[PDB]
């Protein structure tokens, strides 16, 4: 499987991160671990919808 | 890609729903929709991890 994860700032920017390995929510945070052996760290956020069909990922405020 | 969700319950019980198309948190729940058509709705519950390799979708208490 392959999969991206979304979000979208207050402001209404958009984020999209691609070659997704491991999402998870912890310690108020959701840490999003990629193929380019990389970690991107949300505060705040939590995991809003996983959707199979289409790969993505969606982010939410916790 | 085949995914599917566990669960682990506080007694150590475990949940597995497998051929899951759609997960989703809100209003303090996961909704967990299959490919049969079938949706399965845990209250207090939230996403807790997705790992991309092995298709598991896991949830936490929220």
């Amino acid at each position: 499987c392959m999969a991206k994860v979304v979000l979208t700032k207050a402001d209404g920017g958009r984020v999209e991160i691609g070659d997704v390995l491991e999402v998870r929510a912890e310690g108020g945070a959701v840490r999003v671990t990629t193929l380019f052996d990389e970690e991107h760290a949300f505060p705040g956020l939590a995991i809003g919808r996983v959707d199979l069909r289409s790969g993505v990922i969606s982010l939410i405020e916790e």
